DNA sequence: ATTCTGACGCT
């Protein structure tokens, strides 16, 4: 009872773009605000591959993974924007950028973690902290949360349902207890507003957040009511949340682990892992994961927000499949200086803004017909910021993998290079 | 023949 932590002792926000790459895109074009469209990478085969789709378009079936020609058979209308190519390879400068301007606003509220391009972990506490001193017992109205759904709420029209859920929210809260973990997810969502306002000002994208106790409730919570919403999910909010959630839809269960735990424990929902033993479940999935699972049941996780904004690689990839697969040695060195060159550019405003060099070059391959995907990987020291050097280092690592008697045996059907292990420069 | 990333765990 008393000494059974309930991990409520944080305040830790999600926010992630929304449909990140087409925004960018919308910003730059205005003819393709408020259109069904998506971006593709490439244009030949089946008019390119959608990694990002407008809500409007995602109406129609669009999804990411979906071939453009085929998009345009449930979306005649759908508008394309492709992203830009450079040496033969497609080239994601312009989303890295407008990542780099959304993490640098998030980065003036509180320490963020940067988890994809388009996302960010906030740990809000002391910010919360702070306000809370700041505010001096006043209430918080109802105009201070405009697009926050509280998940769970109403209990016992969309916007109708989110400010009936929201009033029976705020009417409970109890304001002069300045440490209700409830008050303080409340005022992380103020912040959270706040933040997501300045982001939409500062460079017009729309994002979603989510704010909860721990990552992964943050995480979850994010989805929940995109586009341009924010959600907050309490610690009470957990069991009727869990009790028909899917497994797969937590973080780090929607593979092959989350497919074991369902197939060996016989269940479907998050919730039903309450049900057994931490000892149980670290029988069957490991110490570790058996830990974690027993705690993020009942709601609770401790991965900490890490104070991270920047990459910790910088890395190159194309792929060649089918009959496109690299045969000759010419054809591999050609597209190794290609790879090599990008990872050049890259690198060196990297050196330039963020004072760090990379020091070991990784080089990882598939050959075709090959079921990995990856292989081969390999390392070598990355010395200076040359294409030829790289691209000539990256061969003599690779070079044998060749089992031809100028032909290349089996023919690859991936190449990528990946510059890691920085140090401050 | 989604492709192009990037974090992290295991041994
Ligand atoms: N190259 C590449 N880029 C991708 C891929 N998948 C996503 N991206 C890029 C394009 C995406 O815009 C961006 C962020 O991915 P999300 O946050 O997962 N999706 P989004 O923000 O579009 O929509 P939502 O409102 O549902 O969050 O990453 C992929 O397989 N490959
Ligand atoms: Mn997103
Ligand atoms: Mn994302």
């Amino acid at each position: 009872g008393p000494h059974m932590a309930t991990g409520q002792d944080r305040v830790v926000a999600l926010v992630d773009m929304d449909c990140f790459f087409v925004q960018v895109e919308q910003r730059q074009n205005p003819h393709l605000r408020n259109k069904p469209c998506a971006v593709v990478q490439y244009k030949s085969w089946k008019g390119g591959g959608i990694i990002a789709v407008s809500y409007e378009a995602r109406a129609f079936g669009v999804t990411r993974s979906m071939w453009a020609d085929d998009a345009k058979k449930l979306c005649p209308d759908l508008l394309l924007a492709q992203v830009r190519e450079s040496r033969g390879k497609a080239n994601l400068t312009k989303y890295r950028e407008a990542s780099v301007e959304v993490m640098e606003i998030m980065s003036r509220f509180a320490v963020i973690e940067r988890a994809s391009i388009d996302e960010a972990y906030v740990d809000l506490t002391s910010a919360v902290q702070e306000r809370l001193q700041k505010l001096q017992g006043q209430p918080i109205s109802a105009d201070l949360l405009p697009s926050t759904y509280i998940e769970g709420l109403p209990q016992g029209q969309k916007e109708g349902m989110r400010k009936q859920g929201l009033f029976q929210w705020l009417d409970s809260l109890q304001i002069d207890n300045l440490t209700s973990p409830d008050l303080q997810l409340t005022v992380g969502a103020v912040i959270v507003e706040e933040m997501r306002a300045a982001i939409e000002r500062e460079t017009g994208f729309q994002c979603s957040a989510g704010i909860s106790h721990n990552k992964v409730l943050a995480k979850l919570a994010c989805g929940l009511n995109k586009p341009n919403r924010q959600t907050l999910v309490s610690h009470g909010s957990v069991p009727q949340l869990f009790s028909q959630m899917p497994i797969r839809k937590i973080r780090s269960l929607g593979g092959k682990l989350g497919a074991s735990v369902i197939e060996i424990l016989g269940i479907e929902y998050m919730g039903e892992l309450t049900q057994f033993t931490e000892s149980q479940l670290q029988s069957h999935f490991g110490e570790k994961n058996g830990s974690w699972l027993y705690a993020m049941c009942r709601g609770i996780e401790h991965d900490p927000v890490k104070p991270r904004q920047l990459p910790k690689t910088i890395g190159c990839s194309k792929n060649f499949p089918g009959k496109t697969a690299l045969a000759t040695r010419e054809q591999v060195q050609w597209w190794l200086l290609q790879l090599a060159q990008e990872l050049e550019e890259r690198l060196t405003k990297d050196r330039n803004d963020n004072d760090r060099v990379a020091t070991q070059l990784v080089v990882s391959i598939r050959v075709q017909g090959d079921k990995r995907l990856s292989s081969l990987r390999r390392c070598c020291a990355l010395t200076r910021y040359d294409a030829h050097k790289m691209s000539h280092d990256a061969f003599t690592v690779i070079k044998n993998c060749n089992t031809s008697g100028t032909e290349w045996s089996p023919p690859l059907t991936m190449l990528f290079l990946c510059a890691t292990k920085f140090s401050a420069s």
